[PDB]
């Protein structure tokens, strides 16, 4: 199958690129990470920091999750991220995305033992 931790890594981690995401990046990555199989996932963020650094966020600033749960954590430092946002003219199965790089604090939901990221909540 796929654990929640692994699913977070597949959907949200891209440590291999520092911050040079081309205009093609989201189009390629949304497909390669299997986020366009059942539908075009409308919004998805990739984090270009080490797995250790992102995992460390679960020990950082506790904040409320958007859904009202209390297991969200905000990074003390800004992180290099790429936001992928489905274009207005994107039509499944040909999902099309705008690629936007940012340096922002991330907010993730953490669960389990070990306590690790399982959802990407927001960037601020
Ligand atoms: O800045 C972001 C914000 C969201 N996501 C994605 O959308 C989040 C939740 N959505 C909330 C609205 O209903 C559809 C699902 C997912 O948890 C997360 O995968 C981002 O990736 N980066």
């Amino acid at each position: 199958k796929e654990t929640a931790a692994a699913k977070f890594e597949r959907q949200h981690m891209d440590s291999s690129t520092s911050a040079a995401s081309s205009s093609n990046y989201c189009n390629q990555m949304m497909k390669s990470r299997n986020l366009t199989k059942d539908r075009c996932k409308p919004v998805n963020t990739f984090v270009h920091e080490s797995l250790a650094d992102v995992q460390a966020v679960c020990s950082q600033k506790n904040v409320a999750c958007k859904n009202g749960q209390t297991n969200c954590y905000q990074s003390y430092s800004t992180m290099s991220i790429t936001d992928c946002r489905e274009t207005g003219s994107s039509k499944y199965p040909n999902c099309a995305y705008k690629t936007t790089q940012a340096n922002k604090h991330i907010i993730v939901a953490c669960e389990g033992n070990p306590y690790v990221p399982v959802h990407f909540d927001a960037s601020v």
